[PDB]
């Protein structure tokens, strides 16, 4: 009846063709946080070919516990535009505040952006990122992954290097592939100064509206975005209002989307 | 421009609400994984007030990663139509097998179990059931509940409790909530052996069929289905196939659905 | 200021050999600084016995700093609630026969009556073991086997020393450490099967019918009591642990005065 | 009789209630050890709404264990006096030197410190400051607060925030909230550098002494009391002698208060 | 000049061709140790298709540290003659006692068996084993594998299914295959009585003469080897003679051989 | 039939003989991985004294995975014809790119190495060198060697000594030897800023290109190999090709080998 070979046939052929399709992306985004799938939605959206690698075995990052497990987060009128085409419901709780449940909120953009095409590899740690000379100086055009597990076991084993037009780093208040690049490659970034600054003390105002400015190519070929673009840049973060999150992947995706032409 | 004030206000008031208004529910579903979103979907969709309780920060349990971290989750043909009431788009490979990748179908019966009423709440273990005698009968009442890290860290921090008129063990292999059950209260089990059996090896086709026909009541007030339907009745695992486990959960709410209109 | 260093070193020395020394002879030694055992040891104290309770943590309050699920509130029913006014802990009445009360405020109040009382704390010590005696014919607990907790973490080659008691009170929660331990080391049997699941109404009445001498020389108080005497759990209602310590130092008192 | 869920609502209604009505507060006190919790009794007394947002789920930071396991605590005149204002037994072993009982001492100083409106909130880590440019001068303006846990378990569980007049780290030898100040702002704090100095050595009377000259402003919205502020400064440690503690809480407590009628 | 992605094209479609290869053996061995690589030498010599699962990233097992660190092992005059098919350099100590190097039987010995044919996957734990019913009774016929990885940090990721004509449990002293049928099965085994019975406390002398004789089929479809073989009989352990270990998976596999026809 | 006592006396006397014999040697190589293995191979076969001290029990270092736990190894035109002195089969995929299984090429490279007279000792950490003053320089004159074990568990347990002229730090990524001559002695290496400079990112077709020409002397005494070779040196890692190591390690006993015959 039910040949259990045909079935690891199955996963082995399609995992692996989607593996061989992705050794070429037009934008690999690090980190399936909520900037990091909002990216990835747009991207797709306009039609570009994206893969999202994440660390976790799900996607979502932060989100799913909104503070303190309290599983309910906040944006502001800046994101409650976003939550309305992934479709987050969402009630008014005072002028300028809407609140969302966690859960959906997070399996909602995730779904619609693994639907519009962003494809997601999760369990996969970037590792590090490709830099080599085209046409003149050091471009970032690629990444080198593994298994989170291999990482974190301590593993010599080997990762796989996929390459890409763009690099997004998604991955949150570590900022963990732009710091890596800084760190081995001995680079400047467009930061002023030229490293990893590290995220400032809270302020809910000011950090929001630094996260939208700050989601920028800080070296060619990669983007910050999300949270890695406070800690990147040196800006306050927020608390639990997500409205800068998911604005700040909109912006990497159009500009990146503009640079693709 | 904002108030660091209001946002937790607003989310401590809005949660407090949420965990309030489920202190007494119709269901209180333990686990996330497959089987139980798929319970708590058709639970909501007929209009009954839903609570799932998931160990973990996320949903999904053994389905994110497809097996062997291959994001791929085959089903056939039998869940191939609950893959279709969720809109989790799908090839087929050979016939009658089916593939979708494990990403999308996680969180689009996700999204959509809770756009349906299902109320998640996530770092939250299921620890022990209320048992309690009703009309003659001890009868599984609802659950004891504690933050995942109290019990990681072996905190001593009392758990709180809710009330449901139907419990259902979805915790996939451990069956743990059954478990619990049988040792802490030496009752008996609708089982071979009264007992949580334990699962038997692997049998991709009868493991498949028994899922479906162990997801049932096993004590007075609670349910087991998915992995956890066969490691109570002690039938075989089938592998990395997810028809058994969405066609369970479907089986059992409308089960429960049923017992609720008595 | 003037502060030798020495002086304050042999004071510190000096108080604690002389308090530990003195109380290697106690009428009721208590295992477990939770909420029963810290009433079980101002009642008895209170009423002059020498008390002396050894608490595995630093801290004492057991669970009860916690509330339930972090969140710092206690509710007491009828029983506990005129507990908490014999040691002027505020409440505040959430409907009739339900009393709201700062976990950390009710925790830290009847810890420090209790030691006021009398009762003496030796915290960071955990009672690994009793002294099983006979007397009298028939096999009884004498009193504790005690190290440091940081001896059992470890796992260190380090001996324990050995208090004298009439009575020892389990008061250890849900582990029953010291019945589990003395029924598991000497074949015994007791009046551990093991707390069932929660029903908080005869788990509030059952906590302090199982408050008993459970073996000669033993009582257990307070959750030790419902898992030893198989019965349910209650959740975060607290008012059968502070009943069930002061019917446990009421008994002991009155089998003291024979 | 005894319903469970009204006993979970009447506890998940009062805690969060609790926590709304000190989302603003006067003065937030990070560590409740004997210095964070003298401050917190002391400004409470006066009328001013006061948290404490403690680490661990118990209090007393240190002083339980008096000085190793032995427990017994030294206090000098200074402490003596202080000891006497909550009610604390104690004997004078050599003169000028007066012993008491550590758990009678941290529990007591605790019981009264809650009794005079000081809320404490057990399990909850503050982790960073609110920093906010008032008058064109960054001033901190509260405290970004997780579950213990979460930290510990290395969660991506994202904070609440409270907002304060005040902000005393009273976090013993770590002086852990002027030292994230420092390093994720960059700022410069009162001392000779930037940031924490660290601990000298021990030496009781310069030590003891020091404690009460450092627990100041340290910078714009925030004090330092206890060994935070020997750390911060620089200073020597005193041993086991806690009346520096007590009175570096008092000082510190008085010094607010003054501010607070500007 | 040199293409990261044909690279990574390389190495997944060989594999994975590789994979989709061994979903059928004829024998599934689980374990890498001494007698797991003989047996599968043996098989994949009389050209059976042979698939090893190593929980470890290398082969070898218990091999490679001969006894205490002190990399020298030791065989008597049986054992001898299977390390000179493999070319193991040995000299003798004394009378019917062998000194090899321990390194250098381990690798001759694995390159040997893995040119022979025999496929290894390592880094794959097998977790449990497929046993259907097949004209008449429950007979073992496949394994459930997972990543060890995934297995020891109590990860939920699904298995995949291999399956094989013959399993040969060569897992070494905790004989964790057939320990697990047992106990998830609920069946008896060929051992008298019908359990694991736990390896005997050490007598070189019996214990290597019962590691020769216990290599049998446990259960149909299954056959314990090498260590695993002492523990699942009762019989006692050697010490740090392999001769037995080697003996072993030479009979286990042609006695598979015979029943493959 | 057996006296356990003959074969306890045979491998403590053997090892004992082994160990004995190389405490001066040739050339010490630490790190059993692809460069390490090919270097002694090499050096061996070339009639030299050679010694391998590998951390852990099982040589092959990286290479056992392939990447990924994808047990295939890619090779350039490079180490094509290395993988032929040893009969390490292959096909090509794409022109001028090669696939070995993995497996099949570490142990067939591991046991051609240790037949032509490489010693290996696994379970064992090079933890110092030694350096020792020669004709008015100081030099690497050999290793400090203990069991991993007594590093891993921070036991207090002292080294062994061995003497080489020549140590070849083939440890991977880590540059372990190097590192640990740059900090403890406070020399200067063979390199841009005269320290362990640390491998850049990605760029397969230089990071190959720079491995054989960053195998070199990087001070008097020891050498580095492999991955070692470009972490010291501060060049591009190349991912899962192994024509680098096998070719770095070829070079380095032909460049000691010559030296060697001064
Ligand atoms: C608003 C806020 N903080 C404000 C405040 O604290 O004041 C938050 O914390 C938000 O969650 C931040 O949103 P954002 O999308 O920027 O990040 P995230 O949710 O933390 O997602 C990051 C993702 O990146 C993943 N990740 C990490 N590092 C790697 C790596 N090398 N390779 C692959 N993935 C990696 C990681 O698993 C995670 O899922
Ligand atoms: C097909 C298959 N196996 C076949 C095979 O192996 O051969 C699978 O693994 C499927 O994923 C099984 O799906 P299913 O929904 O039955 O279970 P799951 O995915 O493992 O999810 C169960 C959920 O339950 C959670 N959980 C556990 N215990 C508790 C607890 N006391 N309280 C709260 N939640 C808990 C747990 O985190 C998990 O998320
Ligand atoms: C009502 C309720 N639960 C209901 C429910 O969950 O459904 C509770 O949990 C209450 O807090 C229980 O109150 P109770 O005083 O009975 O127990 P507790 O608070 O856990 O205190 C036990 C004390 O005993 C300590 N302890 C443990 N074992 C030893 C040992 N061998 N030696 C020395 N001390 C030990 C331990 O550290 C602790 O302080
Ligand atoms: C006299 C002496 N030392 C002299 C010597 O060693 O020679 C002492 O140890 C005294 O006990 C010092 O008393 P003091 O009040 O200054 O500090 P403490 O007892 O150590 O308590 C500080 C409290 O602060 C808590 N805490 C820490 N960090 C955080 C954080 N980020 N957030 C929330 N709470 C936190 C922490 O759990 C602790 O309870
Ligand atoms: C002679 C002796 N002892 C005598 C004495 O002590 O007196 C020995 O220890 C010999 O090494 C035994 O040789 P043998 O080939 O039987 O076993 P081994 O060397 O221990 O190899 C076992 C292999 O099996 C592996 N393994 C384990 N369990 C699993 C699993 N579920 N799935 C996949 N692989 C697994 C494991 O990694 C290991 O490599
Ligand atoms: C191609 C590639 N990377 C490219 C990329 O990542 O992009 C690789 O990983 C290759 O495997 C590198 O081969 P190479 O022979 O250079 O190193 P390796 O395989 O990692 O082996 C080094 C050996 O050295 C061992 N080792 C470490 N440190 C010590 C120590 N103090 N003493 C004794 N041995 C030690 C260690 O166990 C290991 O086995
Ligand atoms: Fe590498
Ligand atoms: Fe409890
Ligand atoms: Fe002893
Ligand atoms: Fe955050
Ligand atoms: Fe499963
Ligand atoms: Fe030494």
């Amino acid at each position: 009846n039910l040949s259990e070979v045909v079935i690891s046939e199955a996963i082995i052929t399609a995992f692996m063709e989607k593996l061989k399709s992705h050794l070429e992306t037009d934008v690999a985004i690090v980190g399936g946080g909520p900037s990091g799938l909002v990216a990835g939605y747009y991207l797709a959206k306009k039609g570009y070919r994206v893969a999202i690698f994440e660390r976790r075995l799900s996607i979502g990052g932060g989100m799913w516990a909104g503070a303190m497990f309290f599983n309910e987060i906040v944006v502001q009128e800046m994101g409650r535009e976003i939550l309305d085409e992934f479709g987050v419901n969402y009630r008014e709780f005072k002028p300028g505040y809407y609140l969302a449940d966690a859960v959906e909120a997070t399996t909602t953009i995730a779904s619609k952006a693994v639907k519009a095409g962003a494809t997601v590899f999760n369990g996969v740690t970037a590792e590090d990122v490709v830099l080599k000379q085209v046409n003149g100086q050091y471009r970032v055009c690629g990444l080198v992954i593994n298994w989170t597990t291999v990482e974190l076991n301590h593993l010599m084993v080997d990762p796989l290097v996929i390459t890409a037009k763009y690099v997004v780093d998604a991955t949150g208040h570590d900022a963990s592939v732009v710091s890596t690049l800084q760190r081995k490659a001995g680079i400047k970034l467009n930061t002023e100064t030229g490293c990893v600054v590290g995220e400032k003390p809270l302020w809910a105002s000011v950090g929001e509206e630094d996260t939208v400015k700050n989601s920028k190519e800080v070296f060619p070929g990669i983007y910050v975005s999300g949270m890695a673009a406070n800690a990147t840049c040196g800006s306050h973060r927020m608390g639990p209002v997500f409205g800068g999150m998911l604005m700040s992947g909109k912006k990497v995706a159009e500009e990146i989307a503009a640079k693709l032409n």
